């Protein structure tokens, strides 16, 4: 599913991401836009053989099992395919684990290079929340 900007903001807010660990909703919507262009089915292979899955491009090296990433961890205890669902619950719950890892949202390269330090509030502007 390809989410609308405000539709995704509403979904994330309902799942408790707004201000989660101090990150305002705008940060999550901005990260999703640049990581997957709001597409839940987005996948991207990395040089190390791992793959990123879903709306928030969660990596198979540490967070989910895709059966083809040797010596990897499944910290979120979920098949990576579950992160491609139209229902973002799995992605949100796993993201909460990741952001509490100690490095915050810096774990998402796109957020660090394209959202961090910007007016992220603009991403939820005009939305009925
Ligand atoms: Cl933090
Ligand atoms: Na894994």
């Amino acid at each position: 599913k390809v989410f609308g900007r405000c539709e995704l903001a509403a979904a994330m807010k309902r799942h408790g991401l707004d201000n989660y660990r101090g990150y305002s909703l705008g940060n999550w919507v901005c990260a999703a836009k640049f990581e997957s262009n709001f597409n839940t089915q987005a996948t991207n292979r990395n040089t190390d053989g791992s793959t990123d899955y879903g709306i928030l491009q969660i990596n198979s090296r540490w967070w989910c099992n895709d059966g083809r990433t040797p010596g990897s961890r499944n910290l979120c205890n979920i098949p990576c395919s579950a992160l491609l669902s139209s229902d973002i619950t799995a992605s949100v719950n796993c993201a909460k684990k990741i952001v509490s890892d100690g490095n915050g949202m810096n774990a998402w390269v796109a957020w660090r290079n394209r959202c961090k330090g910007t007016d992220v509030q603009a991403w939820i502007r005009g939305c009925r929340l």
